[PDB]
C-alpha cells in the first residue's frame, strides 16, 4: 500500500476515462442528473514489483485491492460515489486495467438565457489525491470513452461526450491539479412547447388585438381586461415549466413585452373613446384605423429585434 | 466460499424466478412503485461438496449461508433491496431451494402518450456477479413465478406477470449477461376521469358554443373571454392529475384544439358585429347560421382524426 | 439461543398484546400515522431450564437478553420498530412478561367513498419467525390490549382497539401464519367541513339560481359565467382537503352535478333570450316561471338519490 | 457501572435543569421547533464510592463516563438528541455537576382556535430509566433553569421558561414517573398580519357594499360577484398563513360571514331590481334606504358578538 | 494525544484562518447555503516534543493525526463538515500547518426589509474545544484568509470576506470563549426584479387609473373591479419570490398602498355616479378633475414618504 518509487523521478501518468451507460432524470430546477458509468484507469507500477515476473505461464494477472489504488474523487458530486469493483488485472511488466460501476448524483450549473432552444453543456471534473512524493498526474485515454451504448434522456438528444478537455486550474497556488474536464454536450427538443407555451399565449393576444374592429366602449373594455386576466391565469398554469433565474430570460422579456402591449391597448381605447365623446369621429376613426395596422407590425418588429439580441449576435 | 469446479466445464444454470407478493404506490410523477416478493433460485452445485452424501436419513438437509450464495442484484433500483433469508436446504447430490423476502424501491419508465386508456409495462431486470472462471448463466424457472396471491393496486388492474423473457444485452462487448426481462402489464381504469377531467371541459366549450344563438355584443364578448377564464381556471385545477412529457401526448393535444377554437368564436363574433355596424344584416345572419352547423361538426371531425391518429395506427 | 425442545411435541402459544401508549399525526394523503405503545408478549418454556428452580426465595426473577426471544415483525410497517426492552422477568416454572416499547410507521390503507363522515379502519398485523422445529403460534391475551391512557388524534374519536381478530392467510401454501389484526377503529368529525366545503358552494350555486328573477340578458350571462368561475376558484382553493382516488367518491359526485347544472342554467338563459328575441314573451314567461320552481326541487331530488346510493345501501 | 446501593433505602434525588441557549425554526404546520440548550444534573451518590475521598488537596475532582449516568431521555423528541458532554466532576463527599450540550427536534401540539393572536405554550418532557432496585427520582433545580441569555425567535416574544413543573402521570399503573414538564410560554406578533390578511379583505368587502349607492342592475351584478371572485381569489392568496384545522377557529368563521354577507347582498340587489321591475319605485328605495345603514351595523355587532365568544369567554 | 505541557503558563494562540473555494445555492426560503473552503490553523507546541528536533536535514518535517488536533466545531452548521486532512507538517521548533477541505451547511438569518435592494451579511462562527487545563485562545491569521480564487453565486455580487472579527460572547459564565466571526458581505442584484414583479403591477395600477376619462359607470366598474382581480392574480403569480415575514416589508407595504388606491378608486366612482344621479353635472365633473391630478401626484407623494422611511432613515 505504497506509492511505486520515482525510479525515474517522474510523475506517473495514471490514464483514465469514462464509458457512459445510462444517464437519466436530469432535473433542471435542482441542476442535478443521475450518471451510472464505467472508470477505467490505467495506471502503470512496473517498480513497485506489482506482479512484473515476465511469465508467458501466467498472463493476464489477476490480483486483489490489496495493492494501493489511486483514488479518484468528483469536485461536482455531493455523495461518495457507488464503486463497484470489477477487473483488477495486470500484464507482466505492463499496466492495470482497474474498471469500476459507478452512480452519482452530479452537480453542474445550466444557462437558462435561451430555455426553448438552449444548449447547455454539462460538466464532470475529477481529481487525484497526491500523496507522498510521486507525483500523479491524469491523463486523457481516447480508448475507452465514449456513450455508443443506445443512452437516452427524454426532451434531450445527445451528440457528444469525448470532449476530454484537461483545464488544469489553480488553488491556493498548489503544485498541480489536472482536473480532467468531461463535457456531456446536450440540445433540447422545442416541438414540445409550441403548441403548449407559446401559441396559448399568442392566441389570448391575438383575441386582444380584435378590440380595434369594434365601437362599444363597454365591449372593449370587457374584452380587454379579461383577455389580460386570463394571460396573468395562464402565466400562473405554466408557471412549473418556465424557469426562475435572477438574470434576463429570452422568454422572460417576451411576457414584460406583452404587459406593455396590453398597457398601450388600454390607452388606445381610452383615448378613442375620449375622442367620441368630445366629437371628434374623425379624428377617432383615423387613430384606430392607423392601430389597425400599427400593432401587429410594431409587434413583429419587436419580436425580431429581441431575437436578434438575445439569439445570433 | 468458492464457486464450484467446472468438472463438466459448462456454465452453472442458475434457474430462477419471482413471486409477487405485495406491490402498491405506483407514483407517476417519480415513475417509481414498491415491490415485495419472493426470489426463489435454484443453483445446483453437485461437484463442490455441499452435502452429496446420497443418504436417505438426512433428505432435506438444511445449511447456513456459509456456503457461496450466487449474489442477484437489480439494476434498475437504486437502493440495496432489504433481503430475508427464509430455506437453505439441498437435497442429497440434488439442488438448492434457496427463498428470500425481499422489498425494493424499482425504476421503471412510463409513456404517457394514451393517458387516460394508457397500457404501461412494468419492468424489472436482475444481473448476476460472474466471479473466477465458472461462468454464470441465468433462466427462468416456469414453477415459482406469478403474483396468484390475490394482489391489488389502486387505479390498475393487472393482467400478467410471467413473460420471463430474456433480453441478453451487451455492455463494452462482454463475455454474457443474461439481464432477464420480468414484465408486469398494467392498464388503467378510466371511468373515475371521464366525469373529472373530459365532461367538465365539454360543458365550458359547449357553454362557449351558446354565443351564436343570441345578437348582443357585449354578451357575447363577455360569454366568450370568461369561458375562456374559466376554461383555464379549470386548466389549472387539473394540472396535477395531467401529465407533463417532453413529447406529444393525446390529452395535450385536445387542449390546443379548445384554444383554437375559442379563437375561432372571438374572430367570428367579431366578424359578426362588424358586418352588422356595416349593414349588410343577410350577410351576418348567413355567417351565424353557418357557423351554428359549422362548429359542432367541425369539431366531432377534428376528435375523430385525433383518436385515429394517436390510437389505432 | 435455542428453541424450548418439543417434549409435549405442541406449537408454543406466545400469547401477545399490544397496549396504545400515543397515536397521532395520521397523513390520509400518505396514509400514514405514527404509533407508539407497549408489546407484551407471555411465551413459556418451561423444558428450557429457563430457570424452572421452583424456589420460593427468588420469586419474580430476571434475566438478561441472553435467552432467546420470539422475533416479532410487522408487515405494514416501512422501517424497524424502535424497541426498547424493559422487563424480562419469568415466574417460577412460569411464563415470560417481556415488555418493550416501540414506535413505528405502519401502513395501513383508507377509503375515501364517504369523506365528510367516513368511518375507515386502521389495521395492524404481526407475524412470527418460524425457526427450527418447534412450531410458533400466535394468539391473543384480552388482560393487556387496550388504549384506556386517554390518547387522543386531532380531527377523529377512537372507539375500538380490541378487535384482536385471527386471519390466518396463506402464502406459498405455507404451514401457519396467524398473521394477528389489530383494528384499530376511528371516526371522522364533520363539523368543521359543514361550514368550510359545502355551504360556500351551496351559496355560490344559490347565487348562480337568481338569474330566472331578471329579464336582462346581459345581467344574466354575467351572473351565471362569473359565478361558475367563483366556483372553480373555490374548487382549486379547497384542493388540498378534498381527496383524490381512482374511484367515484361521494364528495366527487355534487362537484359533477354542479356543473351540470350550471350547463342546464346557461342553456335556459340562452333559450328565453332566443324565444324573447323572436316574439314569444308569453312562452318565455311559462318557461322562466316553470324553472323557478323545477330548479330547487330537482337539485333536493338529486341530492336524496346521491346520499341513498352512496350511503344506506 | 451500578447505581449506588441504597444504604439509606430512600430513591436518589437527581436534581436537573436546562438552561436555553438557541431555539428557532417554530414551524407551525409541522409542529417542531429546534432546541438548544444545557442539560445539567446533580445526581448523587456517597456510599457509591466515587471518590468520596474528602481530600482538599484534590477539590474539583474530575472523572470519566466510566461511571454510570442516569439515561434521560425527552418523550416528544423523535431522534436521539446529539449529545455532547462538557463537565463530569464530583466534590469530596459531594455531588456531581455533569453537563452537556444537546440538540433536538421536540414535538408540540398547537392551539389555532385565536391565530392572530393566539397564546400557544410549548412543552417539554423528560424521563428517567429506571434499573435494578434503586429508584430514581426526578426534581426541579432552580439554580440551572432559564433562558437569560439573549434568545430571539422570528415572530414571537418570550415571556416565560421557569413553569418546570412536574405532573407524574400514570402508564400501565406503573411505579413512579415524574415526568417533569418545561413550559415554554410564547406569543405571537400580530402587527404584521393586520395590514396582510385583514385590511385587504375588509376593503373587498367595503367595495362590494358600494352596490347599495346606484340603480344599474348590470353594474351592481359585476360590482357583487366581480368582488366575491375577488375574495375567493384572495382566499388562496394567503392560503398558506392561515391555519388548516379540524376544529372551529376565530379566522374560520369570519370568512364564512364574509360568504353569508354577499349571498345576502345578492338576494337583495336581486329584490330590489324585480321590485323595480314590477313598479313598486316607493318600495324599492325604501329596502335600499334600509340596507343601506343595516348592512354594517349588522356585521358590525356579528363581529362583536363572534369576538366575545372566542376571546373573552 | 494530550495538549502541551503549560510550562510557559500561558494559552496556546491556535491562529486560523479560512479560505474560501466554491459557495452556491444560497435558499433564502431556509436560510441556507453551501460552502466549500479550507481551514488553515497554525497551532504551534513547541514543549509537547512534537519534533523539536532543530535538525536542517529534517526540515519541511512530516506527521500523521497521531498527534492531538484542536478540535474546531461550527456552531451555525447543523452536520458534521466532511473533513479531508491534506497536510500535516511542523518545523523544526516551528508550528504545524494543518489544512482541511470542508463542505458544510452553515446556517445564517436574512433581513429581507429592504427586499428589491438587501445587503444581507452571511455569517460563521466558530469554536475551540478546551479539554484539560490548557486554554486555548483563537486568533486570526490575516496571511490564509480571503476567496480570491473567482467564486460566484448566481444573483449576488461579492464584496467583503475578511471581516475577521472576534466577538467573545458569554455562556452561563464561562471562563472564555472566543467565538470567531467570519462575516461574507454580499449584495443582491435588482435589475431582473424591475420588469418582472414592479413595473407589471405599477402597470396594472396605471391601467385602473384610466377609468376617471370616462363616463359610462359600467365600464368604469368592470375596469376598476377586473383590474383588482388582475393585480390579486399577480401577487398569486410572484408569490414565490416575494418574501413571508412577521415583520413589515418594504415590499409588503406597497401592496398594501395598491389595495388602498383601489378603494379610494371605486369610492370616487360610486361618488361620481351618485352626484351625477342626483342632478349635480357641474360638481362631478369638477371631482372628476380634481381626482385626475390627486391620484398620481398622492401616489408619487406616497412612494416617496415610505422610500425615505424605510431606506435612508
Ligand atoms: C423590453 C425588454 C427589455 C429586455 C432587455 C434584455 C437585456 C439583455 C442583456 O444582455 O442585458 C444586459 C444588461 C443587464 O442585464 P443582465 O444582468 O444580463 O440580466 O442589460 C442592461 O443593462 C439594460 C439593457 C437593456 C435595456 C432595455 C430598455 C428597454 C426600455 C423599453
Ligand atoms: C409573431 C411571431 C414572430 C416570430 C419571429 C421569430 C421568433 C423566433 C426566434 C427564434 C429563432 C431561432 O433561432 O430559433 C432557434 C432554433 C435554432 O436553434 P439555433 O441554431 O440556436 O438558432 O430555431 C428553431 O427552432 C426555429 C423554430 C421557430 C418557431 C417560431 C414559432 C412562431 C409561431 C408563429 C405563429 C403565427
Ligand atoms: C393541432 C394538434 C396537433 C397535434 C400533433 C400531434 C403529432 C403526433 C406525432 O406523432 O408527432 C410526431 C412529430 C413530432 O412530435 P413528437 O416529438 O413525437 O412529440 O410531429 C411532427 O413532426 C408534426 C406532425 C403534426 C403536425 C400538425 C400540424 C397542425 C397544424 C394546425
Ligand atoms: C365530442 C366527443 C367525440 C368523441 C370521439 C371519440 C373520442 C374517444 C377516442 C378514444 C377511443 C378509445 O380507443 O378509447 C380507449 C378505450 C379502449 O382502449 P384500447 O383497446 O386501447 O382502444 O375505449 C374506451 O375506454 C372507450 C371510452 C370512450 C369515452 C368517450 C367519452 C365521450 C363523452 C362525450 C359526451 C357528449
Ligand atoms: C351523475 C353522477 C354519477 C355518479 C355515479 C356513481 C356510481 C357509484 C358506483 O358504485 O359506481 C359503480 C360503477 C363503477 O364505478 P367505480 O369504479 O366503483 O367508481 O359505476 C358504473 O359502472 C356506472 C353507474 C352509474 C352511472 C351514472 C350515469 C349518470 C348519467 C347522467
Ligand atoms: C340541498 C341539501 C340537501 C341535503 C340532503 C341530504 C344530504 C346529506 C346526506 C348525508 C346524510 C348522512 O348519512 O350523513 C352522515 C351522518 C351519519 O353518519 P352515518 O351513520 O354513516 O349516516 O349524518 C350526519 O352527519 C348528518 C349531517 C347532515 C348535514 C347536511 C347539511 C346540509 C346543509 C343544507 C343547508 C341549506
Ligand atoms: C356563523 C359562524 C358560526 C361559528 C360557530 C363557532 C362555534 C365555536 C364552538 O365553540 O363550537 C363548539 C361546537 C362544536 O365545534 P368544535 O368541534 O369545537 O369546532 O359548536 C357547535 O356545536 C355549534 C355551535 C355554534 C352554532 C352556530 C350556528 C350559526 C347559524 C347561522
Ligand atoms: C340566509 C338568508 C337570509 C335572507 C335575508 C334576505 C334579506 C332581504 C332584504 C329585503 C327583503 C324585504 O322585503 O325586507 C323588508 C324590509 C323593509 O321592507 P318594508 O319597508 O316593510 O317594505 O327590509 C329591510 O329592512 C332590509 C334589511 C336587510 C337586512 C340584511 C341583514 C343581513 C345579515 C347577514
Ligand atoms: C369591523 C371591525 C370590527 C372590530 C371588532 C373587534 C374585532 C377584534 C376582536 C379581537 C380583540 C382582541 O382581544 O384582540 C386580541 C389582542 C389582545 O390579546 P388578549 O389579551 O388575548 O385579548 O388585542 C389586540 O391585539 C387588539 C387589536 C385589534 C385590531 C382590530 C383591527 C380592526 C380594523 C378595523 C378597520 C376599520
Ligand atoms: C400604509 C403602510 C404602513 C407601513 C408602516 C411601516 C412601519 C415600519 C416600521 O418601522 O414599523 C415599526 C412599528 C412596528 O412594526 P414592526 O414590528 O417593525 O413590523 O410600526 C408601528 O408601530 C406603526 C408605525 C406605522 C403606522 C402607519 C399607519 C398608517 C395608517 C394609514
Ligand atoms: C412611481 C414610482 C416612484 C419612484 C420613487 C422611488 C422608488 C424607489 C426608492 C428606492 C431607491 C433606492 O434607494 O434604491 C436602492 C438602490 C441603491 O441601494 P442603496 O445604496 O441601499 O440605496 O438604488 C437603486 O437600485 C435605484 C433603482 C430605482 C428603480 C426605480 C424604478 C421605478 C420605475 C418607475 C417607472 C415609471
Amino acid at each position: 500500500v505504497s506509492p511505486p518509487p520515482p525510479i525515474a523521478d517522474e510523475p506517473l501518468t495514471v490514464n483514465t476515462g469514462i464509458y457512459l451507460i445510462e444517464c437519466y432524470s436530469l432535473d433542471d430546477k435542482a441542476e442535478t442528473f443521475k450518471v451510472n458509468a464505467f472508470l477505467s484507469l490505467s495506471w502503470k507500477d512496473r517498480r513497485l514489483a506489482f506482479d512484473p515476473v515476465r511469465s508467458g505461464v501466467r498472463v493476464k494477472t489477476y490480483e486483489p485491492e490489496a495493492i494501493w489504488i489511486p483514488e479518484i474523487r468528483f469536485v461536482n458530486v455531493e455523495n461518495a460515489r457507488d464503486a463497484d469493483v470489477v477487473d483488477i488485472s495486470v500484464s507482466p511488466d505492463g499496466t492495470v486495467q482497474y474498471l469500476e460501476r459507478f452512480s452519482a448524483r452530479v452537480l453542474s450549473p445550466l444557462d437558462f438565457r435561451r430555455y426553448p432552444f438552449d444548449s447547455q453543456t454539462l460538466h464532470i471534473y475529477l481529481i487525484v489525491r497526491s500523496v507522498d512524493t510521486r507525483n500523479i498526474v491524469l491523463a486523457v485515454d481516447l480508448e475507452k470513452v465514449g456513450k455508443n451504448d443506445d443512452v437516452f434522456l427524454t426532451g434531450w438528444d445527445i451528440e457528444s461526450f469525448t470532449a476530454v478537455v484537461k483545464p488544469a486550474n489553480f488553488a491556493l497556488e498548489d503544485r498541480l491539479e489536472s482536473k480532467l474536464d468531461y463535457q456531456l454536450r446536450i440540445s433540447r427538443q422545442y416541438f414540445s412547447y409550441i403548441p403548449n407555451i407559446i401559441l396559448p399565449m399568442l392566441f389570448i393576444l391575438f383575441i386582444s388585438w380584435t378590440a380595434f374592429w369594434s365601437t362599444s366602449y363597454e365591449a372593449n373594455v370587457t374584452l380587454v381586461v379579461s383577455t389580460l386576466i386570463a394571460h396573468i391565469a395562464f402565466n400562473i398554469l405554466v408557471e412549473t415549466n418556465l424557469p426562475k433565474t435572477p438574470y434576463m430570460t429570452y422568454t422572460g422579456a417576451i411576457i414584460f413585452m406583452i404587459y406593455l402591449f396590453y398597457f398601450v391597448a388600454v390607452i388606445e381605447v381610452t383615448v378613442q373613446h375620449y375622442l367620441k365623446v368630445e366629437s371628434q369621429p374623425a379624428r377617432a376613426a383615423s387613430i384606430t384605423r392607423a392601430s389597425r395596422i400599427a400593432f401587429p407590425v410594431v409587434f413583429l418588429l419587436a419580436n425580431i429585434i429581441l431575437a436578434f439580441l438575445f439569439f445570433g449576435f
